[PDB]
């Protein structure tokens, strides 16, 4: 049963969300690790920024850890390690939540799990992880998209029951190509043409409904959580201020991947997790 | 005598500014139409934003006027009128300060003249004017540059004694590709390689000296004045919020153009004014 068909024709359409946003009853706000106000802001906007999530030592430790890993894998040949063609410089590393002990501990951090389990109303597992290295002046624009539309079409994610967690590992300014989100857009599924980038008309409609464009900013260490279907994008960075980050996607154990809704072949494990965690 | 050589080799260098910034004595701040604080902010940063420069009716009148002119010239064949190749839609119109009565009155507005004459310490004339039409989702990134470096090399402007005046005719947000400036950068001349875009190393050095990147924002009608040599640029606009503007450059009558410092041919009048205004 495909509740969110996309890329099946050349006519875009906006379909209504058929899933809860916050899956734990609001009568149980007292059990959450965040406030009623934070819960309401997530429900309404489709994302939540939390500043001072980590202590200053934890921030510095994480920043050192990404560059220590980058140096440690300089000679590695792996499809998980994305390199710039000309320099061979490492731009991204996938699947660190599983492959490295330090990043596994970050991915299992109770402060993160307590939130995502509350919001998703179940236990969770990591769908994907990635470290991004984005030096000053690097990283092209990313057109607006819903992660969900890709997870669904290409990876077989059935329902809107996953949350992305972005840890800023550089200071996040308005001017260096920050993540931008359309508030409220998680309530609307944009079918895309027969890739996965919505048309301008749909984007205008979402922006009108949301009242604008949201651009969280903050010091290194700040955390942005965003719902699976929240529309987001970024401009290029023409400034010397980098944009390094650690990205993890938490999916409900009740929403495990099936075959790609496109009818196509599975993507690699490092892109979309199909491991079911063993008893031992 | 070339005080600011550029594009003559392939080694960039930073040369010191050899001209005043504010050409009227600071002992005469009382004669200016702006405050000591505004004067100091211009001197330090190389730009000044003024919100509520125009009354609300004047803002609405100017917005209507750009689109009335755009419609009036739909069938025109002119090198002053810049059109998108595919749609033929009008993206810019040069030389309105001279060619249209309404835009001439804007260019002669006493509120603008009183400021630029104070800052340039002399009478002024308009070097260039342009209306830009930048609908939602349109207008590519503009790499960092100093207008002065172009005016000098290509148009024969001798010294740093011109000011650009940008009137926002759309709301100016942080997220839709606003003008960004490097504060303090007007004090440093970046020679460019043998076009006119400075190298990353120089840009890092300016940004370090300035302490960051400045991005004025404000409602339609807000005015940004910037010194001839202030480094500025913008990202692309991936949002539906337009960026229409009226841009005028005021040059001191003591700094009239000579032959291009490149040794090349003059550009057209609509790009760089060489008319000396007649007595009648």
């Amino acid at each position: 049963e495909d509740l969110y068909p996309s890329r099946q024709n050349n006519q875009p359409k906006i379909l209504k969300r058929k899933d809860p946003v916050i899956y734990t009853d609001r009568s149980k706000d007292n059990q959450a690790p965040i406030t009623k106000e934070q819960l309401d802001s997530y429900e309404k906007n489709g994302f939540l920024q939390i500043k001072n999530f980590f202590s200053e030592d934890e921030v510095i430790d994480m920043q050192k850890a990404i560059f220590e890993l980058q140096d440690s894998i300089k000679d590695v040949a792996s499809d998980k390690v994305i390199r710039e063609p000309e320099s061979n410089d490492i731009r991204s590393i996938f699947h660190v939540h599983q492959d490295d002990n330090y990043f596994q501990d970050v991915a299992n951090d109770k402060r993160i799990l307590d939130i995502v389990r509350h919001l998703l109303g179940s236990d969770v597992y990591v769908h994907q992880s990635r470290i991004n290295y984005k030096p000053g002046f690097k990283g092209k624009e990313f057109d607006w998209h819903s992660d969900f539309e890709t997870w669904h079409v290409e990876d077989g994610m059935p329902r809107m029951r996953a949350i992305s967690v972005s840890i800023a590992l550089s200071d996040n300014y308005s001017f260096n190509g920050p993540l931008m989100l359309i508030p409220g857009s998680h309530n609307y599924f944009v079918s895309c043409v027969g890739l996965g980038v919505p048309d301008e008309e749909s984007l205008r409609e979402l922006t009108r409904i949301g009242g604008g464009i949201s651009v969280p900013t903050g010091k290194a260490g700040s955390v942005t959580l965003f719902e699976s279907n929240t529309m987001h994008g970024s401009t290029s960075n023409i400034t010397p201020y980098p944009r390094n980050n650690l990205f993890m996607v938490y999916n409900s154990v009740k929403n495990r991947l099936v075959e790609p809704f496109s009818g196509g072949e599975k993507r690699p494990e490092y892109i979309a997790v199909r491991e079911k965690q063993p008893v031992y």
